[PDB]
């Protein structure tokens, strides 16, 4: 007696890829069809052709798994996509996204939608159905990881049809973004999405691109769509840096990590002219950003301060003042951001803004600031204070 | 900022295969050399050729990892071997074992040897070296799993050079067996080995085959080797069913699981004529086996009895009496086993043997036995009792 016992003890819990078969044909193993379809893959001389054909066979098998809700072999197919895609992602991903992205979307939604319906996002008992097993069977975080690898593969390289970034995010949909960012999601899935959005910075549109009405393009309509998507994502993302997810314990390092991640994605948007302008014109991004600078500074004086929480707080201060200086000082956004008509902290208005700028300027006098914040940070804060004292 | 943040949050802890590079050439990624060596793989029309070439490239890369003690990418190379091998193992493994087995052996030994040197097998602190990280970095259980998959691939099929089983176990070495079975190993590694030994039942030799002295074969010497290896493995394996590893809590279900596994491997040996004869002639196997039957029966009457512990105990009783009946009753082994000159229980000698046979025969009268042990079990126990009462 050999196989049954390895099947017993082998299950961290792992299962063998050869055992899985579709219930539509329970005597044909997945390994079998992969093998008989294998020698037909790839045109000669093109290894990327082989990778594309192979990843296509994986995605098709996973799509069929979803159709028959046989969720066993999802993990292994995702894993093989991670290896095959990681191999030459910049060449392989643009051929794949058309089918890969909707499969990731529905696969993630199988878990995210009951989470979002769940009171606090916990699946323990509350649905009392096959959903309970469904959370255990499929990992969202690896799916999002395949999406992130495919996005980075599509990202523009240093060296007409749309760029592959642009296809990727035209076929990426916004309600998926907003649900995957819902604070009812766990840490790994949420941070996975916040990181994924950094690859959506296109020259005219951050975030995903809504589908066009006709087969012919409408410049006016798309302009309006880009504008709306931008304002919405910036509202969503900026909301976190003043109010992190519930799983960020409200004094823990994870909170600081989350606020830092939100800030990082806003920076990602600001890399492009369009994203920066949209942040500057946002009615909530800047007063939230000022609010979190005041927050992080005041927490740097915290009664008890134990990744290092302190180092993260200095990253929030340095990178956050970097961003705010970029927005207020650059000519492209100055006339919008610097308006600052009540654009300041939530708790104390313009006063706390000016004060936290001062305390950042006098880094030397405060002992915690002398040994902390960089010199260029003090320089930026000094310029911003020089404009802040009088318009 | 994109990659550094996914690299942060992505690490259960997983790392990306593309990042790994050898310190002998820190600017050449593993993915790169895999890709440029990829289109050269396989002869046309042979998909098994492709799998063999690919697995060879993985094993060579892993051997180079061992040489440079760069232990990062071991997990991923093992994992790809698991998929590629699981795909068509019966056709692919015989081409691989020559290089695969010694790499598994030294890879496992990196962890097993400090464990065996450790007082109770715990690596926490006691070495206080790179060994502490070394246990964390490489998983033995997946390595043993690759060995088990390759063994089952070599196992004889229903449809001169030696059989691929026989090469496998000629190149498998016994001190590796005995160290991997040491009770200082964790549950998963130990049970992985006990399961692996079931594939070593050859027509003239169970266990691994020692290397021959000359290039020309010596039938006499090999005969003696097979005899010695058999007696030793049977002593090792039989020792557990009366004295399980330390991690088997001495009343837990895991203990019963372990004794059951040992018994299963002994059964595996008995499938062959040679193994059965060697068990029968063993000076310790039968009195240990009788001892564990008496044990399991007495524990079936245990004060408190909560996988199901009870079901496992019935598996030990049914399969154990099956084996003992096979040994004592079959003509090939009868004249050796049935001698039974003090060949009985350790605690109470021949008395407890005869008594436990009786209680198994009167299954109906005992309520726990009426609802438990099968009818064929009672039949075998009746025959064995009929010989036991008078020789």
């Amino acid at each position: 007696p050999d196989f049954l016992k390895l099947f017993l003890n082998h299950t961290p819990t792992f299962d063998m890829f050869s055992r899985f078969c579709f219930p539509s044909d329970p005597e044909r193993s997945l390994a079998s069809i992969v093998l008989q379809k294998l020698p037909q893959m790839g045109s000669p001389g093109d290894p990327t052709s082989l990778l594309v054909d192979f990843a296509d066979t994986l995605i098709d098998l996973w799509h069929q798994c979803l159709s028959e809700r046989y969720y066993g072999p999802i993990y292994h197919l995702v894993s093989l996509l991670l290896y095959t895609l990681d191999l030459n992602a910049v060449e392989v991903a643009p051929h794949i996204l058309s089918s890969l992205i909707p499969v990731c979307a529905t696969t993630c939604r199988l878990v995210a939608l009951p989470r979002l319906n769940s009171a606090d996002g916990d699946l323990s008992g509350h649905p009392d159905a096959v959903v309970r097993q469904l959370c255990l069977n499929i990992d969202v975080t690896q799916c999002l990881s395949v999406l992130y690898l495919a996005a980075s593969g599509c990202l523009p390289q240093p060296l007409p049809q749309d760029t592959p970034q642009l296809e990727f995010w035209k076929t990426m949909e916004l309600d998926f973004v907003l649900t995957m960012l819902s604070p009812k999601n766990p840490e790994e899935d949420w941070s996975a999405m916040m990181i994924l959005l950094r690859t959506s910075v296109a020259p005219h549109s951050i975030g995903p691109i809504p589908s066009s009405a006709t087969n012919s393009t409408n410049r006016r309509s798309e302009a309006k769509n880009a504008d709306a998507v931008a304002a919405t994502l910036i509202d969503c993302v900026s909301s976190f840096l003043c109010e992190p997810p519930k799983w960020a314990t409200p004094r823990s390092a994870k909170e600081i990590a989350a606020r830092l991640a939100a800030l990082r994605t806003l920076m990602a948007f600001a890399t492009g002219h369009f994203g920066a302008r949209q942040i500057a014109e946002s009615d909530v991004a800047i007063p939230r950003l000022v609010t979190v600078l005041c927050w992080a500074l005041d927490r740097l004086y915290d009664s008890d301060l134990p990744p290092d929480s302190m180092s993260l707080l200095h990253q929030i201060i340095a990178q956050g003042t970097r961003l705010l200086h970029f927005l207020v000082t650059d000519h492209r956004t100055s006339d919008a951001a610097n308006i600052s008509t009540k654009l300041a902290a939530s708790h104390g208005g313009s006063q706390r803004y000016f004060l936290t700028l001062a305390r950042l300027n006098f880094a030397e006098e405060d002992l915690v600031l002398e040994a902390g914040i960089d010199a260029e940070t003090v320089e930026l804060a000094h310029e911003l204070l020089e404009l802040a004292v009088t318009p």
